[PDB]
């Protein structure tokens, strides 16, 4: 059997990059008798106890397959074998071209008496030079570890090593290889000791880790991490996209070193007046733009990605689309049903829970801060329809609480110690016999004067509807939505979903081979995930970032997350275990998920539970084609070895915690399995995509307060019953903030025309031989399909008002699938922007 033709497709890098080539480039075209060159790795035959590998192979051809792809060229090679070198199952390849080529696929077909072979890379590979071993591809054959063919275990074996790459050294961007370090890198000491921040990670401060890139440390501190021109990620973990409108993490990477110093030099040299004045200018926002004069302009040139990515036609601009919150009832945001409708089905739909008991304690110590118990008791929570005691309201499960309190207090001193004013909340739910929920008080907690110790100094305050006291009912409502902006961005959103998911990002691709069931399982969840995450730790959670400059927690925000990661348990975020834990449902078998829901029309937990069962199902129907039994998925060394440095070093200041799975059961699989995609996927969408249609409005979801409450026929109290416009836009973030935190959060809003959606895509319709697994993830993708008609229904049902409101926005985010742009609805598989 003499020639078995090989034929390789592959991307050139020009054609994944934002800038490369002309017509005519970086285009590099004409292959032949090397410029790249394959061996074949046997399957079958050895050499010891290891596979055959068979003469360097030039690539003979260059044309048409013809339906390669758009900017895929394809080659082509006829390898000489024949029968004692066996069947080939992985190949070594060399780039001998100055630049990397994106490999796709290889195909071995007309081999005698077997089967035409997949070999399903998406990998680049770049100059041979760049590695010590040339690149190993195994063909398309999942593989547990007592599974694999013994020509090729010390192949698998050999490519674990080279990802795991020994803890030391500056990463390269050709290299891949993962390994954990702490977030020591977001501070910048050297260029002043302001900007120093702390290590996240370890015994003082709690976290996960984050991919290691070896740069150099600072003058100043040896245990901090210098910046640097270029975050290293693992090479193919860094996506491109074929088309420029995709580079979102680019865009906005140009917003936090582009945009932001035009805005500076426009707002200090007095382009643009400082503050806002009515609510009508913030609404032209929205209208018209941000302008700035064709000679200021021509001159602070240029940043193109802001093209028609804010699609700034003419000149004198930069532009914000009307959110969907504002686009049909323009007052709505004002409304008490829309305030508590956005708890239950907003942009951070996760946080309140049900009230145990009452008076409302607070869990910190005495000694220290003080009685901290909740000063919003009884007589105020008896209202015009509230026939019901608190103690019934309790008792039939009616009373829920949003606590911005607890957390807040330790470094409220310090976040208000300058430009920033603000309280620690709390905020009063009941919910309405006809299934709407509303706000019935909310406490602002004060610092104290006297310090921490005789703190607080709370104020009440319930709805009103009369004169100014209008006003200071919603400046009390944004004192709390301010509260929760910020424990979304950093919380709901940053930690639980982005910063959790790298320790299993990290150990997946160094103890579970390529090749493994599982590491195929999660794999399509892991998409851009660290290269969002490296670009975040550069221009979003570093000192002086968009987070600590927008958001109100400031310079303290991400050292708080690590202090609320003190409590982060992995079990609880597994969406039956959420809701059952905030007390918003309980455990009912005779009902649907196997939960009943207190909150009946909670449209996040309603869609969240035909989306958590619909993942649920596929990982344990996954799982079981490939372990039959407990003690053979004890048996399997990757997957324990897997879940071992995960919990011990990935998030190894948790180690020794509780809850944590031990991987000795096929269940304990499947549940890992499922919360990990659960957070990568429709949690993340679910805290994401409705960023900028709710906070896209400033008024609706402010994130910085700048005043104190007006008292009583105080001359801020009187300058707000003149006109309360323009003291509620004194009260809350100032322009140049929105202006930045709308940039940021459109675009990550935005679904890249690319992007990968739960069901139907992973990466090609062979990523896996076999055909069990294929099939039982074209019926998942067709139950996503099914479970999407279900959500188009309840949102032609007007009796389920929570999830349309006074904004009347039906509550599209738990929707499977979407068109690009800026939908407020689908469910990438995983956390892409
Ligand atoms: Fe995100």
């Amino acid at each position: 059997g003499q020639k078995i033709k090989g034929t390789m497709v592959v991307m050139q890098k020009n054609v994944l990059d934002i800038n490369s080539i002309t017509s005519v480039a970086l285009d590099t075209v004409t292959f032949l008798a090397s410029s790249i060159s394959i061996q074949l790795i046997s399957a079958t035959k050895a050499d010891g106890g290891k596979g055959k590998v068979g003469k360097a192979t030039n690539l003979r051809g260059k044309i048409t397959l013809p339906t390669i792809g758009a900017k895929e060229e394809a080659y082509d090679a006829q390898f000489d074998w024949d029968s004692d070198f066996g069947i080939p199952g992985a190949f070594y390849i060399k780039n001998y071209m100055q630049n990397e080529f994106y490999l796709k696929s290889l195909i071995l077909e007309d081999i005698p008496n077997h089967g035409t072979i997949h070999f399903i890379c998406n990998s680049w590979v770049y100059n041979s030079k760049h590695y010590k071993t040339d690149r190993i591809f195994f063909a398309n054959n999942t593989y547990l570890p007592s599974e694999t063919p013994a020509p090729l275990v010390k192949y698998r074996e050999e490519e674990l090593k080279n990802v795991r790459g020994d803890g030391t050294g500056e990463r390269k961007e050709w290299d891949r290889i993962y390994d954990y370090d702490v977030y020591n890198d977001l501070g910048d000491p050297d260029k002043g000791e302001k900007y120093a921040r702390p290590v996240l990670g370890g015994s003082a401060l709690p976290y996960p880790r984050r991919g290691r890139t070896g740069r150099g440390k600072t003058r100043k501190d040896p245990n901090s991490e210098k910046p640097g021109d270029f975050v290293y990620l693992p090479r193919d973990e860094a996506f491109g996209h074929l088309k420029s409108s995709d580079f979102l993490a680019y865009g906005i990477k140009s917003v936090a070193q582009d945009v932001l110093p035009v805005l500076t030099d426009a707002f200090d040299g007095n382009l643009l007046s400082l503050d806002f004045d009515n609510f009508a200018e913030v609404r032209k926002l929205y209208e018209g733009g941000v302008t700035l004069p064709t000679n200021f302009l021509s001159n602070i040139t240029p940043i193109p990605i802001i093209k028609e990515l804010f699609r700034t036609d003419g000149e004198q601009f930069l532009k914000y689309p009307p959110p969907k919150v504002m686009q049909v009832d323009k007052s709505a945001w004002m409304t008490d049903e829309e305030f508590a409708r956005e708890t239950i089905a907003g942009l951070n739909p996760n946080v309140i829970k049900i009230i145990e008991e009452f008076p409302l304690s607070s869990k910190l110590d005495t000694q220290a801060y003080g009685d901290h118990t909740c000063i919003i008791t009884k007589e105020h929570l008896e209202p015009n329809l509230g026939g019901l005691t608190v103690e019934q309201a309790i008792q039939n499960k009616k009373l829920f609480i949003l606590d911005h309190h607890d957390y807040l207090i330790p470094y409220l001193r310090k976040i208000n110690a300058n430009t920033t004013k603000t309280y620690a909340t709390r905020t009063i739910f009941f919910l309405k016999n006809d299934g709407t929920l509303t706000p019935l008080a909310i406490e602002l907690s004060k610092p104290h004067p006297q310090g921490e110790e005789y703190g607080p100094v709370s104020e009440v305050y319930v709805p009103s509807s009369e004169g100014v006291e209008a006003y200071i009912w919603l400046l009390a409502k944004a004192y709390v939505v301010v509260n929760d902006a910020c424990y979304h961005q950093i919380i709901s959103h940053w930690l639980n979903t982005h910063a959790v998911v790298e320790p299993f990002v990290i150990a997946t691709n160094r103890h579970l081979s390529v090749v493994h069931p599982i590491y195929k399982l999660l794999f399509p969840h892991y998409r851009d995930t660290m290269n969002i995450n490296s670009l975040a730790r550069k221009s979003l959670v570093n000192a002086d970032g968009i987070i600590e400059k927008t958001f109100l927690w400031g310079r303290y925000s991400l050292e708080m997350s690590a202090v609320i990661y003190k409590d982060w348990v992995f079990t609880d975020q597994a969406l039956p275990n959420d809701l059952v834990k905030r007390g918003v449902a309980v455990k009912d078998p005779s009902a649907p998920h196997g939960v009943r829901l207190l909150i009946e029309d909670y449209p996040y937990a309603s869609d969240g539970l035909e989306i958590w069962d619909a993942i649920k199902s596929w990982v344990e129907e996954y799982v079981s084609f490939y372990y039959k039994s407990d003690e053979e998925l004890q048996k399997d060394p990757e997957l324990q070895a897997w879940w071992k440095e995960l919990v011990e070093v990935g998030h190894g200041d948790l180690k020794d915690k509780p809850w944590w799975q031990k991987m000795q059961t096929r269940e304990e699989l499947v549940e890992a399995s499922a919360t990990l995609i659960w957070i990568a996927s429709a949690l993340h969408a679910a805290v994401n995509f409705g960023q900028y249609p709710y906070g896209g409005l400033i008024l609706n979801r402010p994130t910085i307060s700048r005043r104190f409450m007006p008292e009583k026929g105080s001359p801020e109290y009187d300058a707000l019953a003149k006109n309360p416009e323009k003291e509620f836009l004194k009260t809350i973030t100032g322009k140049k903030e929105t202006l930045i935190d709308l940039t940021i959060i459109e675009i990550l809003s935005r679904h890249a025309s690319d992007e990968f959606y739960l069901g139907q895509r992973d990466g090609g319709d062979y990523w896996t031989s076999d055909a069990g697994p294929l099939e039982a993830f074209k019926r998942f993708g067709k139950n996503l399909e099914e479970i999407e008609k279900k959500l188009i229904e309840k949102n032609n049902d007007e009796t389920l008002r929570n999830r349309y409101g006074p904004a009347k926005m039906p509550y599209t985010l738990l929707y499977p699938s979407s068109e690009e742009g800026l939908t407020f609805r689908g469910i990438p598989n995983s956390i892409s922007i």
